[PDB]
């Protein structure tokens, strides 16, 4: 059986770049459990992937999703 949930840290960072049209959302990591912070991307196929915050497609991806937010309020 799995330890509660089958997810802890994104050690297997994705090398390939994920598209925006196929992107659905993203989950950034910065808790006090993992050894290194990272990001997670979700496509339009009910699937999640790991991504590093020092990547070009990840940076644009994070900024893309982060930019998708509204102008006012936090």
């Amino acid at each position: 059986g799995p330890a509660s949930v089958p997810t802890t840290c994104c050690f297997n960072l994705a090398n390939r770049k994920i598209p925006l049209q196929r992107l659905e959302s993203y989950r950034r990591i910065t808790s006090g459990k993992c050894p290194q912070k990272a990001v997670i991307f979700k496509t339009k196929l009910a699937k999640d992937i790991c991504a590093d915050p020092k990547k070009k497609w990840v940076q644009d991806s994070m900024k893309y999703l982060d930019q998708k937010s509204p102008t006012p309020k936090p």
